[PDB]
């Protein structure tokens, strides 16, 4: 158990990927290729098993940072997931994913509202689930 090399410990969402990078990649170069490799691309997250095509990444945001709901109920990113799904993150020291979702609010593409996803609890599905009309 002395210094030893760990098989990636980490999840297989997007952060999981995203991280898998910091380990490559640089800091500028990274984000610019990740950011892409989310970018329309859908993740299901853990949540509840809900697939959101990442098409933008907060680098802002953090599942520890505050939001609300999309309509308004203000929650720490983490507490939407983990307390309102279940969904223990721990690792919200990565940025969001604002998805674009097929929660079209109104047939007629031009999508419905994003999804601001959690890197850690997005699992990479490589679906693109091309989705809407736009």
């Amino acid at each position: 158990c002395t210094d030893v090399s760990h098989k990636v410990l980490r999840s297989e969402t997007v952060l999981d990927f995203m991280f898998n990078f910091y380990h490559q990649t640089e800091e500028h170069k990274f984000q610019e290729q990740v950011s892409k490799e989310l970018i329309g691309l859908v993740v299901l997250t853990k949540y509840n098993n809900k697939t959101y095509r990442v098409d933008d990444i907060d680098w802002d945001q953090n599942p520890k940072s505050t939001f609300k709901k999309a309509d308004g109920s203000e929650v720490s990113f983490l507490e939407y997931y983990r307390k309102q799904y279940n969904q223990e993150i721990t690792d919200l020291k990565q940025p969001v994913l604002v998805s674009q979702p097929k929660r079209r609010r109104g047939p007629g593409g031009t999508l419905p509202g994003p999804a601001m996803l959690i890197p850690e609890l997005c699992y990479l599905t490589g679906l693109t689930d091309k989705m809407r009309n736009d």
